[PDB]
This record gives C-alpha cells, sequence and structure tokens, in this order.
C-alpha cells in the first residue's frame, strides 16, 4: 500500500513509489535520487513512465537495466509539460542527480517537493523566488536543534590537511575512503588531488561513478589499484580487522593506513569541533569519522521554510512514531509564529 505523502493530490503522479506494485491511478512514476530506500522496486521488468534527471537516468539504465524506452530525463531549471500538468526539476545539493520537484497542479495550487536535500541560501535565487508554494513535502532527516555539523567546505578541509601531512610524513602511508552508495565523493576527490594521485576502486564502483557527469573523470579515477594510493573500499570493511586484511594484499607497498569514514550527524558533534576531531587507532591503522552530510542541518532546514512560508508541511522523514510527527509539528508551528506567515 502505497502511503499518502508519496502522492502528489490531483495528478496521476507518485514520487519515489516503486515498492507498492501497481499503484492505481499512477500515470507517471518520479525518482528524486538514485539511493536504494527510494528506488526500492525498480528493475529491468519495469513497464511505466520514469521521470527524474539526466544522472539518474544514466544510473537506471546501467546499473538496474531499466530499458530505455521507459525513462525520461528532463533537464534542470525549465518548465516541462508532463501528462498536462507543468513541472520543474531544481538541484536538491543532495547526492549526484538528485532533485527536488515543482509541480503547478491545474486547479492553480502549487506543491514543492524536496526528495533528499542540504537547503541552502543560494535556492533563495532559483525558480523558487517567482511564486507562491501551498504544499511543502520535506525532508525532515535532521529536524531537532541538536542535530548541528560544520559545512562541507570545513569538513573537506580537514580531510585534505590531515591527507597531506600524514603522506607527507610518511610517503609509505596508503589512504583508504569508504563508501556505500552515491554521495560525497568531494571527500576522495579533494583527498586525491591534493596527494597527485589517481582514486582507485573495483569495476563496479568505477561503472558508478561513469554514469554521473563529473568534468575530467577519466583523470580522476582508475580500476588500477597499483598506480593509485587513495583507495576506494565498501563502508563494511571500514574497521581495523577488513583494513589489515586490505593492507596483507597491497603485497609490502605500504606500512601504514589512514582511513576515512564520512558519516552523517553522530552525537560527537554535540561535544567537539571539527579541528579538535580525533581518529581510532590500532598499531599503524587510523580511523577518522568525519560528519560530512548531505541532509540540511536543523538551522538550514528552519531558514529555508522560514522564506519559503508555506502554508502546509508534510513530512517525508521520521514519520514512523508519534513522538516524532509531534515533535516536527510543534518545530513548524515555533518557525511559523517566529517569522509571522
Ligand atoms: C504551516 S503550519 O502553520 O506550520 N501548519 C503545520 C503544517 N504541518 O503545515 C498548520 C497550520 C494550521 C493548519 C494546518 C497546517
Ligand atoms: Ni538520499
Amino acid at each position: 500500500t502505497c502511503p499518502f505523502y508519496k502522492k502528489i493530490p490531483g495528478t496521476g503522479f507518485t514520487v519515489d513509489a516503486f515498492q507498492y506494485g501497481v499503484v492505481e491511478g499512477c500515470t507517471a512514476y518520479f525518482l528524486t535520487h538514485f539511493h536504494s530506500d527510494h528506488y526500492a522496486g525498480l528493475s529491468k521488468h519495469f513497464t511505466f513512465p520514469v521521470y527524474c534527471s539526466e544522472i539518474t537516468g544514466n544510473l537506471l539504465k546501467n546499473k538496474l537495466h531499466v530499458q530505455e524506452q521507459y525513462i525520461h530525463p528532463l533537464p534542470l531549471d525549465t518548465e516541462c509539460i508532463v501528462n498536462g500538468v507543468k513541472v520543474v526539476l531544481l538541484d536538491a545539493n543532495h547526492c549526484p542527480g538528485a532533485v527536488m520537484i515543482l509541480f503547478y497542479l491545474p486547479n492553480g495550487t502549487v506543491i514543492l517537493h524536496t526528495g533528499d536535500f542540504r537547503a541552502d541560501p543560494s535556492m533563495e535565487r532559483s525558480l523558487l523566488a517567482d511564486q507562491k508554494v501551498h504544499m511543502l513535502y520535506l525532508d525532515t532527516t535532521y529536524c531537532s536543534p541538536e542535530y548541528t555539523f560544520p559545512s562541507q567546505q570545513e569538513v573537506i578541509r580537514f580531510a585534505i590537511n590531515t591527507a597531506f601531512e600524514a603522506v607527507t610524513l610518511n610517503p609509505h602511508a596508503l589512504v583508504v575512503c569508504g563508501t556505500y552508495s552515491i554521495g560525497k565523493e568531494k571527500v576522495f576527490l579533494a583527498i586525491a588531488d591534493v596527494l597527485g594521485s589517481k582514486v582507485g576502486m573495483s569495476q563496479e564502483k568505477y561503472k558508478t561513478l561513469q554514469c554521473l557527469n563529473i568534468p575530467e573523470i577519466n583523470s580522476l579515477i582508475t580500476t588500477d589499484m597499483c598506480s593509485s594510493l587513495v583507495h576506494l573500499l565498501p563502508m563494511m570493511q571500514i574497521n581495523f580487522k577488513g583494513l589489515q586484511s586490505h593492507l596483507k594484499k597491497c603485497g609490502g607497498k605500504y606500512n601504514q593506513i589512514l582511513a576515512f569514514r564520512p558519516t552523517g550527524w553522530t552525537h560527537s558533534n554535540k561535544f567537539t569541533r571539527i579541528a579538535d576531531v580525533i581518529p581510532q587507532t590500532k598499531g599503524n591503522i587510523s580511523i577518522y569519522g568525519i560528519p560530512y552530510s548531505e541532509h540540511s542541518s536543523y538551522l538550514e532546514m528552519k531558514r529555508f521554510v522560514q522564506w519559503l512560508k508555506p502554508q502546509k508541511i508534510i513530512p517525508t522523514v521520521n514519520v514512523g512514531t508519534w513522538k516524532s510527527r509531534s515533535t516536527m509539528e510543534k518545530y513548524f508551528r515555533e518557525w511559523k509564529l517566529e517569522a509571522g506567515y
């Protein structure tokens, strides 16, 4: 049974709704981004129209093997008509290819679905500036004031400086970065750039990255592990056992590992500053957890919503408990009373 918050009223449209079989009345299925909780259910046998970004379309075709005739890519920042309804895709500042969707309903209502997003003041000068939005379907992942983290720029500065220092001190150190989905590519690309290396990875991860329209990508990544001193591994292998095992396979080329686990928020944000972050260490292996978020902080979310001034908000994350739902509704009312809308 498809839940109400994945349906767009007054249309034949759903958003991120592929795990419910054939949804009654759905003439077009929108996909905001290529993360498994959102695409769950799509495969080579899907036979309905899918609307998405070009990058998402590349991943559907090459990784899930969806047939080309059912993939409908749309350009960003461009008014398009889909099954008689005007829509616009906007950059979500999430992972590559991720979008927000603006729907202009036949009755005059305007709906924004954020998909997953990291709110930014730059969104205040998109096509959102032009008109009123009545309903907002909101990525509420971190909708509580305890959720603080630094800018992406500050986290990358920390990672670059940390990696460059370690490898300049010991030229026989290897850098490893964890991954389990698309997103957060800047972490490993920025470290490899400062070290003058390509990023080495499996054939499967190389395939994924080749779908993302990143400029000059062939100059930045490789499947030749022996040529690279920055390696990507599955996130599950970023632990002392898994890294010890990987070091053995490198044939005495290296005598130290510096590893990075880009998490979302963790409780150590409530205590510590980014500059003060320290690794976990056992012998010649050190592991850094770095708070690189592709979701809005509480303050970023609050600013976006108080700017947009929607008439109704529908959360799309943390919807499963009465405590979470009550907490979110209390913040939405606070924000409106403070701003005066
Ligand atoms: C826009 S708001 O004031 O924050 N809001 C809560 C919400 N979920 O939109 C409600 C206001 C009263 C009518 C239902 C909507
Ligand atoms: Ni996501």
